[PDB]
């Protein structure tokens, strides 16, 4: 996250670190076993560490538990990113209270003008890596479909919207893909790419996950 703030332990208690050996991609808790990430993020060897607040110090609060099954939609594109969403199933169930936590997935879609909580791990720098031990927030704008086909023309297609802010100077980077764009308390968004980190007119590209709902349902129903 670049012009962010920290958060504060555990007050973003749905966020996870998907972990192999060093963190790599943030995802969300939607349900005791399972969690939200993007397709881009997969890989195996995968450990959800839930209850985090500093990755590099063991502080209590934590639990790691290792992925039983990631599901990468099946028309997920590498090449545009479109359908950039999977689903991680959980060995065990997480123990859920104040500090880890699900969130609720949406009824509807949320519009231009709504504020969201955008969370990570990833960098903090445009220009160089820095990245945090403590989780970082920001919160930003979903931005008018115009807007965003204007800064990424031929690349928007129905299940991505942008977030951010145009004047550059704020924004999500690299190590905070896979996690929670949370507006009104529902996951509306996921960490999916941008030109960049805070770069002008650049902002970031989030998957529409209003799009998804009965997918993710049937899927989990299924699994
Ligand atoms: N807000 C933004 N401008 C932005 C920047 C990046 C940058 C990345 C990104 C860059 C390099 C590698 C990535 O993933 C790899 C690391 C782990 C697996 C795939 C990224 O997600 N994702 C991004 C997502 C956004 Cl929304
Ligand atoms: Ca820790």
């Amino acid at each position: 996250i670049v012009g962010g703030y920290t958060c504060g332990a555990n007050t973003v208690p749905y966020q996870v670190s998907l972990n192999s050996g060093y963190h790599f991609c943030g995802g969300s808790l939607i349900n005791s076993q399972w969690v939200v990430s993007a397709a881009h993020c997969y890989k195996s060897g995968i450990q959800v560490r839930l209850g985090e607040d500093n990755i590099n110090v063991v502080e209590g609060n934590e639990q790691f538990i290792s992925a039983s099954k990631s599901i990468v939609h099946p028309s997920y594109n590498s090449n545009t990113l479109n359908n950039d969403i999977m689903l991680i199933k959980l060995k065990s169930a997480a123990s859920l209270n104040s500090r880890v936590a699900s969130i609720s997935l949406p009824t509807s879609c949320a519009s231009a003008g709504t504020q969201c909580l955008i969370s990570g791990w990833g960098n903090t720098k445009s220009s160089g890596t820095s990245y945090p031990d403590v989780l970082k927030c920001l919160k930003a704008p979903i931005l008018s479909d115009s807007s965003c086909k204007s800064a990424y023309p031929g690349q928007i297609t129905s299940n991505m919207f942008c977030a951010g802010y145009l004047e550059g100077g704020k924004d999500s980077c690299q190590g905070d893909s896979g996690g929670p764009v949370v507006c009104s308390g529902k996951l509306q968004g996921i960490v999916s790419w941008g030109s960049g980190c805070a770069q002008k007119n650049k902002p970031g590209v989030y998957t529409k996950v209003c799009n998804y709902v009965s997918w993710i349902k049937q899927t989990i129903a299924s699994n």
